[PDB]
């Protein structure tokens, strides 16, 4: 199909029935399939990146050179293949774009780079994507980056020339993003933190990988981009960066047969037009939406007041609940988000302020204020709301130093499933930086399930749709942790259950660990003193090991109160809608 007008939720690209799609969880997978892919391209590799470190392993554990990603890109640009990368130009953040540029170019002449913006802005180019020959193509949450690599383990430590290497995480690679931000990426194999002390923050994402009609309309957003750039400043508009163009005619892993819609947040800055498709299709899905929402998002910053916050993703799925009370409908929303966002701050103190107006602006979506989520349920409802949405985080525990740790599992994903039917994959955060299109660049891929297979949805016979049931299924069993019953995602004994683990694990992660967030500490004042105290995972290892035993999967729930008594905004000069 075409590309003169746009299409339904007023994307560029429109839906392609018959697209095999194969959903990723975690970046274990998805970078190995990736790296499947680099070594079968025969003419062009196109990639997207907020952050590109080219010296990351994309399968592990590296024993020599082979699918490190660098290594990999130059040998495919000696036969031939013509590498283009766009990489989001920070302002000097600490991705460091000008190692990765350099190093990148330095590798062979086939490898072309361009860095975006060179003007001062607030706003990043935020979508991650790769394509191969223009026919298949990876999207998602992950950045070919470090940090990002994980599986189902979520190891939280990582003890064991590569020729002996056992570890999974070779030197930057090992990261707790809270602890410290990365440093020296020039010393790619070098450690910065203490790994015999200090414990891996696992980082959990979804991308996708499309076949077809959907890689080649992500493949024309690339260009799109591409050329536009070329056009921004001298250097590139000579023909060491050729012109790129989309393949016209004749539209593997195992996937599963869907319809597939591209759709992206792009404004003049960004690329040569605008274009606000992915919130189109958030609040679409929501709105029609009959039986359940499954989130699991990065940020969670919404519930406009014409003002401050712009984005209404908060406002549907408030209004969706509201109208389920009043019919009588059985329907269920779930939210999982990071118990902490991902910057560098001591929580213990307080966190920083960029953490703490994050805080502020997520607890004003879920349940602080007039325009709250959980203020606006409440007026209609009562305690009832309780009966119809749920926001938990993620947690693990491991051993080291002869002791329990503890660390949250890093919610980086940005996915959204609607009634085991429908997903929503791609880059976009919900916030007005990811939706409104006037700011970050981002891409998602809305997937329609059109074959089925027999389940349930509160007790009654569903066909639900592959792709979706299987992502979501394989979402609750790492989750939840054998003879579980995932079939039915919204009934009384399925939902009860999710409630009672979140709260049990969240119990008992406080009792043994005293981690943060917590409900126990509402103002910064008794959060100093909640710290000062010894946690019985050192007082205690065998006791706390004991206790451990009764934590059941990785949910627990959110809580609603950390430091609710604090303003948490700075008082200071950075514009607001940068935490937006």
């Amino acid at each position: 199909r075409d590309f003169l007008q746009l299409h339904r939720h007023d994307s560029y690209a429109p839906p392609r029935p018959g697209t095999l799609a194969r959903w990723f969880v975690n970046g274990a997978g998805y970078f190995a399939a990736v790296a499947d892919a680099i070594l079968r391209a025969q003419e062009e590799i196109f990639i997207t990146d907020w952050w590109l470190s080219p010296e990351v392993y994309l399968k592990r554990p590296a024993h020599s050179d082979d699918w490190r990603l660098d290594i990999m890109l130059k040998r495919k640009a000696e036969e031939g293949v013509r590498v283009s990368i766009l990489l989001f130009k920070e302002v000097e953040l600490g991705i460091n774009s000008g190692y990765s540029k350099r190093a990148l170019m330095l590798l062979h002449p086939n490898i072309k780079v361009m860095r975006h913006p060179d003007q001062v802005t607030l706003w990043a180019h935020h979508e991650k994507l790769l394509v191969v020959d223009q026919v298949v193509a990876f999207l998602g949450g992950l950045d070919l980056a470090y940090g990002r690599w994980d599986d189902l383990h979520y190891r939280l430590t990582d003890l064991g020339d590569l020729s002996h290497n056992q570890f999974f995480w070779l030197g930057k690679d090992y990261s707790n993003l809270i602890t410290k931000d990365w440093v020296q990426l020039d010393r790619p194999f070098e450690d910065f933190i203490d790994r015999e002390t200090t414990p891996r923050m696992p980082w959990r994402d979804v991308g996708v990988v499309v076949h077809g009609l959907p890689a080649r309309d992500l493949a024309r957003h690339f260009i799109q981009r591409w050329n536009f750039t070329k056009t921004t400043k001298a250097k590139y508009k000579t023909p060491t960066y050729p012109y790129l163009l989309p393949k016209s005619t004749s539209t593997l892993p195992g996937g599963q047969c869907t319809t597939v819609q591209v759709l992206r947040s792009v404004d003049r800055w960004s690329a040569g037009t605008l274009e606000n498709s992915i919130l189109n299709a958030y609040l679409h899905t929501i709105r029609e939406s009959q039986h359940f929402l499954y989130i699991e998002n990065q940020f969670f910053i919404s519930c406009s007041d014409g003002r401050t916050v712009l984005n209404k993703v908060g406002d549907e799925i408030v209004d969706r609940i509201l109208k389920a009370h009043k019919q009588g409908w059985c329907y269920r929303v779930y939210v999982l988000l990071p118990l902490l966002p991902g910057f560098e701050g001591d929580i213990s103190t307080g966190g920083g302020n960029s953490i703490q107006a994050i805080l502020h602006f997520t607890y004003r979506t879920l349940c602080r204020g007039e325009y709250s989520i959980l203020h606006r349920l409440k007026a209609a409802m009562g305690t009832a709301w309780r009966d119809y949405i749920s926001i938990c985080g993620l947690r693990t525990h491991g051993e080291l130093g002869g002791h329990p740790v503890s660390e949250l599992i890093y919610i980086h994903s940005k996915v959204l499933i609607a009634d085991d039917r429908t997903v929503i994959i791609g880059s976009a955060n919900i916030n007005d930086r990811s939706l409104l299109g006037k700011r970050d660049s981002e891409l998602a891929v809305l997937i329609e399930d059109t074959e089925t297979e027999p389940s349930l949805m509160n007790g009654a016979e569903y066909q639900a749709g592959r792709f979706a049931l299987s992502l979501r299924k394989h979402c609750f069993g790492v989750i939840l942790g054998p003879d579980l019953d995932l079939r039915d995602p919204i009934c009384d004994d399925f939902f009860q259950l999710w409630q009672d683990m979140a709260e049990s694990n969240a119990n008992i992660y406080e009792q043994i660990f005293r981690c943060l967030p917590s409900n126990a500490t509402r103002s910064l004042r008794t959060l100093r003193e909640y710290v000062a105290v010894e946690p019985l995972a050192t007082v205690s290892p065998p006791l706390a090991r004991s206790e451990l035993t009764q934590v059941q999967g990785h949910l627990v729930h959110f809580p609603l109160k950390f430091l609710e008594d604090e303003s948490l905004l700075p008082p200071g000069m950075i514009p607001l809608e940068v935490w937006t």
